């Protein structure tokens, strides 16, 4: 897998829900190219590809889980990639929740048994997690996670 | 006073620092245009300008205080906010990012200290903010000098 192909795949459940605009992950690639989402957190890496609110009509996370590594580049600039293994892409409406999000995604991927957890288990049992954990984040609310909201690729 | 005129005075301390590139300022105005940064909070409307990181070459915060209002438009509503208060971000990554939103988005509605901020002097409010910023251990790595306050017109 490419990084357009997990963008592609990701922003599909997104488009068709009518949660974003038609090209979305068009917007999603030209943004990760300009500002690059790999996270270097360990042991799992994990990127966060988004882009602009006006190509987004109502808030959701769309979650990818590779079975093999895929590199995004470090946000930061640093030359080795990230070896990302749980993508989270966000279609968020503004910077109130964009704060929100991250912050409750910087907290989460802290958590390492949780992370290695994500690697093991199946989408049911992944959306169930997420879902729970994001039901009891106020700072969460109105952001949409339907169980089709969680895929392995390749799909 | 425009969107543009507010960014590139307060660009101006950080370019002369070497904490962001020559051209940062056209960078942020650009991303402004796609990704505006108008916050409509009460009782004063607040900016936060910035662009990609690949445009930064240390951490800082240029804030900026202005007389009249100066319309940023709002990612959200149709109609703009009424800014008086700018916070330029010059970040370098996601952690940076989340840290000092997550401070942003607290220090605004804290409704006494930014009605402070509309009459205080540059001297005054930078070491109110310089507390503020240090008091937090996720704004650690954040440069804030003396020259990142400034009001506008200037």
């Amino acid at each position: 897998v490419s990084q357009n192909d997990i963008i592609k795949a990701l922003a599909s459940p997104l488009i068709n829900d009518g949660m974003v605009v038609s090209d979305f992950a068009d917007h999603v690639i030209t943004r990760e190219q300009n500002a690059p989402t790999g996270l270097p957190v360990e042991p799992v890496g994990v990127a966060i590809p988004h882009t602009d609110s006006k190509y987004v009509r109502q808030n959701a996370i769309s979650v990818g889980i590779l079975a093999e590594p895929v590199n995004f580049e470090d946000a930061g600039g640093e030359p080795d990639p990230v070896p990302v293994r749980v993508v989270f892409m966000l279609a968020l409406g503004n910077w109130f929740d964009i704060t929100n999000v991250l912050w409750w995604i910087m907290d989460v991927i802290q958590d390492a048994d949780f992370m290695q957890q994500l690697l093991v288990m199946n989408d049911d049992e992944i959306y169930q997690s997420i879902y729970t954990r994001i039901s009891e984040a106020a700072g969460m609310a109105g952001i949409h996670f339907r169980r089709h909201y969680v895929r392995h690729l390749p799909l």
